């Protein structure tokens, strides 16, 4: 019993992930605005001032949704969902947008945009090929998530002149039962009343939403299905009493129509939560492993 | 032929791990001290007051090494190493505690103390079942866990007025290259000169550790280790160049020379990195899951 066991140690191998939180990316007014780094790094490398991994890999962004500010926006909370997606060879970051309370749309576009903008330009530090970015969120963020995709090269959503030299285009779209259509939400059973004033959707653009159709419009993604667009993949349960499924199937006929790739899947008897089970995870994998290409 | 395509979802199924940062356990002057909780919680129960997940964990806190503040400790870099460990039905806690720049020994047994007590004290709120607690930590965080595994009942080590209606005893410790004799430390080869009054060792305890031997000998596990001790996981490199490799083989020698249960691995190749491939973090899944038993249910008797 006073045997000491040996066992050996792979060398020259990437094993560590690290999580990088509060990275400050932008500030505006006295509010700066942060986003939390997930790589492959040995912190003991950087203390000890030895070459760090020179690896680049491509970028996931996740938008945790919060309805634009109906509840403080936690970017923190799915992080450890986002783990495995390191593992698969990502770098992936965890963004912070501007509640619809300090200001309306388009500002919370102009956040993710710089955010993604930031990402590329600092690229190099943080192990990222700038050349591949796919962007995931759910509910507001899916909502953030398919607008970056949709409105590439729209300048007066770009924000701030802040890291103007790269592009904010993604190259890859998942949307977890994001709004799609702010005027046809109240459409369908919702435990929200979506056109009232104080709705998520109608604070998002300051004011009821039937009675604001124009700004209603700009900040709905079903406004832009006519553009270019990167693959988008749409996941969206058939008992979501929050964000109605047939948000998603508008979204996703409106895509097919104008000749888009898009993929939709319908989680049965799934609602108004994170489809963070290992076979629905599997396919948020399968569609970044396509467009993004690991390895 | 690109239809909306079908898939099922299990009900009942907890499914989401949170990370739950920045929770402040103690405060001393007005210094806050925090930890980082990892936890089976889907947010969007308590976001609709929807029913939540009654079940309780075994808790394992994690120990970020940090030379005792010789770096600025980093509680957050580690956490995805931590987030499989909430898989196999595990709570999972990694603890900030004092640099010795701001207070020397005790002050982060203090410290660590403090957080078992207030993880314990607070559980239900945390989904933690407070009589099985695991402590794991890395260099100087290995160090703690080894003084939180052997110094329970000693007064002088329990630190502020805070939660002392439960007590700070921990379950089972692991312990990645954790200095052990403050001593000997200068006794095999070392890119530190443990010695000197610069060193990590010397400033936890105020001085150079050669010419304050009492207060070394206190900051120093192997002092503990005739004392009742639940049991220890040992691993540590042979190419280690910062924590002379027979520091971990001095203390599991004296802890079974005390009949304690030790289990000690020597990595081969490995110097003073975390042990985070997969075949030496399993080792320390294995060792949790033998003392803590996740996924059973557990009654005191």
């Amino acid at each position: 019993t006073n045997h000491i066991k040996e066992i050996n140690w792979e060398q020259n191998t990437n094993s560590y992930i690290q999580l990088i939180p509060n990275i400050e990316y932008t500030k505006v007014e006295d509010t700066s605005l942060t986003l939390h780094l997930l790589v492959y790094r040995n912190p003991m490398d950087a203390l000890f001032n030895r070459k760090g991994n020179q690896e680049t890999y491509p970028l996931i962004i996740y938008l945790q949704g919060c309805g634009w500010g109906w509840t403080k926006q936690d970017t923190s909370a799915f992080i450890p969902q986002l783990v495995p997606f390191v593992e698969q060879g990502y770098v992936v970051a965890s963004v912070q947008y501007r509640g619809s309370g300090e200001a309306v749309f388009p500002a919370q576009l102009h956040d993710v945009k710089t955010a993604v903008r930031f990402l590329k330009a600092n690229a190099a530090r943080y192990n990222i090929d700038p050349d591949r970015v796919g962007v995931w969120g759910d509910s507001s963020g899916g909502h953030l998530a398919l607008l970056l995709g949709l409105t590439e090269g729209i300048e007066e959503f770009e924000g701030p002149d802040e890291y103007r030299h790269v592009s904010s285009k993604v190259d890859a779209v998942a949307d977890w039962f994001g709004p799609v259509d702010l005027l046809s939400m109240s459409k369908y059973p919702s435990i929200f009343d979506h056109d009232s004033p104080n709705s998520p959707e109608s604070k998002l653009i300051g004011g009821a939403v039937q009675e604001n159709r124009v700004q209603a419009k700009q900040a709905s993604p079903i406004s832009y299905v006519h553009r270019e667009a990167p693959p988008i993949l749409i996941m969206h349960g058939d008992q979501d009493d929050v964000v109605p499924y047939q948000q998603s199937v508008q979204l996703f006929e409106a895509l097919i129509k104008e000749g888009h790739d898009a993929l939709m899947y319908k989680i049965n008897g799934a609602g108004h939560n994170g489809f963070t089970q290992a076979h629905t995870l599997d396919i948020v994998k399968s569609f970044f492993r396509k467009h993004l290409k690991p390895g």
